[PDB]
């Protein structure tokens, strides 16, 4: 998975 900011 991916968590945060892009």
């Amino acid at each position: 998975s991916y968590s945060g900011y892009s």
